[PDB]
């Protein structure tokens, strides 16, 4: 029953962000919402962000989803980020994993 | 819910092994395992390593993880392995990945 990912198309950009990634799942529907966020190592959420979904484009098992601008567009190493696909209040996939570039 | 690894401050190190592996995630307890893994390209998986976790400094959100010696410290090329959180019989992460060198 939860929003599951199998593939991303995706695995990096640079820190504008404002390109499609593809996930490939099951459980998909127009309610899923797409959040990126980062923790650091102790665990402490500093960065959350709502991608935008393509609802037209997107099937059951086929989500569009516009990659977020990242938190600081000054970064000067790339950054480790995640997303997950949630159905609810509650049911929300694996993390997945991403990194943003430096202009 | 099932066990969800964030974050991993470690991607690689040598065979030897022994070194400290912090996960950041969920869902963590007391009985979670983690198990390095590796596998042919038509599936077949050729190792299986549980990693010893402390778990007098891990929480929820954070496994102490002693990274596993190679099964071969011979390599002359490194070796992709992957590993996942597991709780229970079989309430696990997703695969993670890992990198042995030589
Ligand atoms: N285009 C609709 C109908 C097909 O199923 C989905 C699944 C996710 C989504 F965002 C939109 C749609
Ligand atoms: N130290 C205990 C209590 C806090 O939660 C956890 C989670 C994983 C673990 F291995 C041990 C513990």
């Amino acid at each position: 029953e939860l929003p599951m990912v199998e593939r991303q198309d995706t695995d990096s950009c640079l820190v504008y962000g404002g390109q499609q990634m593809i996930l490939t799942g099951q459980n998909f529907t127009s309610e899923s919402k797409v959040v990126f966020t980062e923790k650091t190592t102790d665990g402490q959420q500093i960065w959350e962000m709502e991608a935008t979904v393509d609802k037209d484009k997107s099937q059951p098992n086929m989500l569009f989803v516009e990659i977020p601008e990242y938190r600081n567009k000054h970064i000067r190493t790339p950054v480790k980020v995640n997303f997950y696909v949630i159905n609810g209040k509650r049911k929300r996939s694996q993390p997945q994993h991403f990194t943003y570039h430096p202009v």
